[PDB]
């Protein structure tokens, strides 16, 4: 039943389609020897080391007029930077120019720009899941005769649960195939291991002591992943986490009164285990699932809007729990099960071109728990 | 009453039977010199140190075509890895291939959809148990004369308590016998001692500082056992813990106010002791009961579903607390006593097929408390 | 003014001599593992290692243990490897029980296996043992206590003395508890680096490597729980329900778990309005009802068990007489006396004072150093 | 992102907004042989480090033989070490000015204008507009396949995008005009003059782990808020505009300063509600997430209760006026909207906006 | 405006206020061969680290063969370790003094006295005035454009400013009459005699990061508060007046000491109302922001329940009295406000006030 998690847009035919709100997808004069900068303006300089900077003047200062040697010029600029005379910003300076130029050169013309979205569609097959039931008469006969049980019906209900669990696994698995590698690039700590959050590694845990602090550090990496999702998808920051039992046990220990075992269950001695759902209030940024089938130890930060076209992944059921019945006359032993067909969708990002591309999701390997 | 964690059903006739819902029960091309990786694709390489890792490309980078020296290749791969160009993931690869291959050329066979269960039944006798009061007239005369007591009325309450305790012991005993050795196989720490958790052993306690962290390390092993139960049963994570008083007190010392001492009785100066129930729920997940008769010191993790038929162990009280009364003329001392006939059951897993074999339970010996 | 025996049985007398009752409890060839043995999962074999005697090993893996290991040293080596591999698992008494039940259960019979309730239940005779005190005071104070303070003199002395005799009998009970208590932190309750009967806060072993007092104090509690368990096991009645401990120990215990003891904040706020320090401090961890031994001689605590039944204490006191007055004067100086006598009788669960000293299963005493 | 600025809406371009624009002593030298008077202040230029004022705590003669300035400095240094002379700067500069005014005070007629100029600006109701630009087949399929409202939904998206762009623009002007923060008056001498680097021991003041480090940024924020208070003459920063990284950091401290929200915390896909403020940091700064942050930064700004006390203005005239049509090159549908509002700024003398806006301080952030 | 001072409001200039102005051991040596007497206190000079005062708990003979001061020190030290001899310094001086004073007590004729003289100061109702200078066009536009009462609202600003300016002036005088804080009795030996540098281990008592460094300032504040009690004879500092930076520092320490008036922040600057105390530092000192702080600093001061125990007096005579007219030279309207109040301090003797007033101690701040 792990479909609330994504868009569904159920099909009424295989191939068969879903929709997604796919996104559309520094010129400063000079900072130079003998030039007096003007306060509030910005000048550009290439340092002999580490490329260029863009510095805003706070001080109207003439910089080393005799510095025909960049080494001297660099030194004076550094002194002026220390002085606060000249201050470095990078992309933000690009912005100031863009705003400066468009403001001063603004005109009516007819510059209707576009919503930042391509908006697109996919044709998907109603991919199915199932294998043969094979159950006996005698069993069914005694379940009813002994306890008044509905026999086959109960067995069927169990089976139906197993179907949903297998689907849930597939949905999650697809997230974890299409998801981009998290804790990478824009989301790395300079001293990191490039993709693994190692609780025993001071860098990943930002120098944390005690489980309290290192656990918060994990959530911090999660916040970073959510931001990258916003940066690449344009739909806002990551809105959910799917994670291994180890990860949730850790995150559950952050903010304390957040993740639940649905302990009313245990209180009553396993009254309804509901092992298909989530349980809680971690932070306030991510909806969350406890992946009981996690192969080892990881988390993935995802996103989902209120609109079904704003998932980045889709579950579009065509056939669900459609009963299959029969028997083999050689012994008349019965067949009871269900057929299903649902198919998946994945925002294009242009399965081979989905693997490692899905900007709505970032997958991180977890170590050290 | 141990009968919170077993199936009951029960029997209105010995021989006689119970039901049990029994279970039916990394290939990448290469990461090598001169190969330009493709973003999202996964490449494999065995390092001269560490061994094989699998890295997922984030960057379309040629891995040093001149790195014909495996040492040089390791250096280049490591460099690209540090760069975040190639990121290490472990289980992620195992699952990625499985879907890639199945998706690409999958099929359906003749999938009259199933549940991964055989579901079966076991015939049981109403195995008896019985106790005798074994008391004298002289005692009875004075309990009445001295305290105004109803003599064997009290002995009866004690005796009844004693027989139900013995029954409860038998349930626990069979769980402990049926349990597979825990902290074994899939649940071992490489430096571990095979089936025993030793609080003085830095491996078992994961380098823990003082009792606080060490006690939590025990909790950690318990969760690992609970998972193994889910893996083998196909039903779910352990729902209860049976453990020695030492272990329960240990578990009670971490994960806050879970296990209760029935503090109202302590406050009132032993108005009762009520030492006959589950102490509480560990992690909000496992009901934990005290093994009042533990042979050594230990814990057992077990699973119990909502269905009585999903216990792994069964108890069927056809006859219980039937009083006996009389005298024996040789000493003419009174006769008072109790008898019961309940029988036990196991999930057959084909007693001979459950001792040290039953998937529903895992048992670990505990040292060092 | 309190008995401080609210953790023990009374069974009061109607005559000296005099008696109490107590619910005294009544009180398989695993086949040798050998070279070439093909084990079977769940089966248990006996193995004698050249070092440290025997173990019992359960198969987790259906494996042959080196048929060429005719040398016990080789057999041990293969076994150790199989243990490292998780193939073979060591448990001792925990196995003895499974073999016993399988064998006894399978080969059982209706016959006549009626087992007894696990209780003997017996009685003791107690004389109304007496204790007594005198005021030993002077008349000149009685005269001026009245003239100067408006005091009732003798009346206050009487109250003081009555208090003292009650405190002294309560002290006597504690001494008997400590006398009879078994030594705690002993046998079943020892760790490998332990010191047999004493918890030392300056000893890294006792504090289990604790960081500062918070953790060290908790370590003391952990030892207390272990004591409670051993008591439970030996008496067959369950975990210790109360603690008697010295001022230093109690203050330590009250420094953890936030509110186990009453601080007597009403009393303190009002500047010692009525101290009544003859009362239980409160409940440790919500588990043990704890009383302060205001007369502790060394520094210590005793953990003990008490059921709801007066016959389930392990120690008994049967008040026959209390505060019977004395009045007179000593002609050697004609100074006055006031006084009291009590009579009560005490008992101890038989546990067979000869069978009491260091033998009383309901209690475990541990000394504490380093506070 | 207009509830953090004055609005003063237009009913005509040009058009204008109003703002509460603010209007905008020889201590005797200490010398050799001079005995100080306790509590008195003297001027002294050290050969090394220049001038300080020296306050006497001790009535001490400063080495009558100290002809050489080097000797005079040495005796002063010794007297300083001894606590006899205390080295101070501007607190005294004000003390003497007030002392002197007291001394030379006179009834006269010293009426002084409250320190305000109070002024106005003429503004153009600058327009903005976006179009749907979409294929008809898409719209036909959206409806035909799932009963979606097709072009109607695109219209809703577009209206949203326009509003987001307007907020974007307001932020961009704030970050155009904002002064450079973590500079001047708000620097630690060992700092990088404008960038807060979480990997840099100085910026984080040697903080132990993230908790303390995150607070260190909030401390820098308070320093910025103060500089704003000082320069505007109206009060400390009241709000923050920041990148998600910065907001997430600040939201990680002080338990509940940001919206805990706990309704979108463990479960699945109900909403994202991405149209609101993150909360109030420290109970002081209303904070909004810059969904278009280019790299990683934040700005601290002041906003008073009056329309005239924002330092920046947004004056809506026209909103979401629809466009409908098609592009004949392929006859594909067009929908869209146009708005008009216009902006303003405290004059501060966009010529006088760039890097001059006293109501705001912009800080570049890295290392998160 | 200030109102944490004595007010004793005047009904005339000159005109006066009152103030409750302040008036302002032969231990036996411990020695070789001497058996001590329990409870007695002996003095001993160790060859190293000066002297101690040791009280006998044990009647022990201190090594009669210790004729060598080095041996004597060793035995004394050992008996001290033994608990035989217990060390206290001034506490012993007090105990022996009491013994001596009690023992030799006599009526004689030293009737003692409250250690006060109590005095009076005549003060003028010093005036202050501000102008409006509002133009006609401004008024026409504020009414025409926003429906504003123009001059009336600008007047509210003007009146507020004269109130604030006086409040500022009162504080300024406190900051000059105050004695140098972090001086003498309140210094760390390695200090700079009056400035607290949050980056300097000496001032921050070895503290790690801003958290503990900031806490170290609280320590210095408590030291100042004590010095005030020591010299005033009336009590320890009760309040802190400090720069925004310092108040923010204090706010960050122990958290609940001061508040943002976060309801105003929450409501988007409904008001700022920052004319009241931020809170109470540590639950001990009421703390308020000097929004006009010149550099960066804090002053610790004492205030008794009696107006005459303030150390500073403000005795308002005239306040916020409006000016009305016009000026035909440009024919613009005339508005403004005036006050009269008068101030003074208790010097415990600005000529006799600067750097002298025991009620207050002022410290410079660096390194935040």
């Amino acid at each position: 039943i792990a479909f609330d998690i994504c868009g569904v847009q159920p099909m009424n035919s295989p191939t068969g389609q879903v929709f997604a709100l796919r996104a559309v997808y520094k010129k400063f004069p000079a900072l130079a020897a003998s030039t007096q900068t003007t306060v509030g303006d910005i000048y550009t300089h290439f340092f002999q080391e580490t490329g260029t900077v863009y510095l805003q003047a706070s001080v109207q200062v003439t910089i080393d007029a005799g510095a025909t040697d960049a080494a001297k010029l660099d030194a004076e600029i550094k002194k002026q930077m220390e002085a606060g005379a000249l201050v470095e910003i990078a992309e933000g300076m690009a912005t100031s120019i863009a705003e400066l130029q468009e403001g001063f050169n603004g005109s009516t013309d007819n510059p209707w720009n576009e919503m930042g979205f391509r908006i697109d569609k996919q044709v998907i097959e109603a991919k199915s899941r199932q294998l043969k039931a094979a159950y006996s008469i005698e069993l069914a006969q005694d379940l009813r005769a002994v306890h008044g049980m509905d026999a086959d019906a109960e067995l069927s209900g169990i089976l139906a649960t197993e179907i949903m669990l297998e689907i849930n696994r597939e949905v999650v698995d697809w997230i974890n195939y299409s998801a981009q590698v998290g804790k990478s690039g824009m989301t790395l700590t300079p001293g990191s291991k490039a993709g693994v959050f190692d609780f025993q590694d001071p860098i990943d845990i930002r120098g944390a002591r005690w489980a309290g602090e290192s656990f918060k550090a994990l959530l911090f990496q999660i916040d970073k992943e959510a931001v990258e999702i916003a940066r690449q998808t344009g739909r806002g920051e990551g809105n959910f986490i799917i994670a291994s039992r180890n990860v949730v046990n850790v995150l559950a220990s952050v903010d304390t009164g957040i993740s639940y075992a649905a302990q009313g269950l245990a209180t009553g001695f396993s009254t309804d285990t509901t092992k298909s759902v989530f349980a809680g209030v971690l932070g306030g940024k991510y909806r969350v699932y406890i992946d009981q089938y996690a192969k080892q130890d990881y988390f993935t930060v995802g996103y989902k809007g209120p609109n079904e076209m704003d998932a980045g992944i889709y579950y579009a059921p065509y056939v669900a729990l459609t009963p299959l019945r029969g028997s083999d006359p050689k012994n008349f032993q019965p067949v009871m099960g269900f057929k299903t067909r649902y198919g998946i969708g994945i925002n294009p990002f242009a399965i081979l071109n989905s693997l490692g591309k899905n900007a709505y999701f970032r997958r991180v390997y977890v170590k050290g728990i």
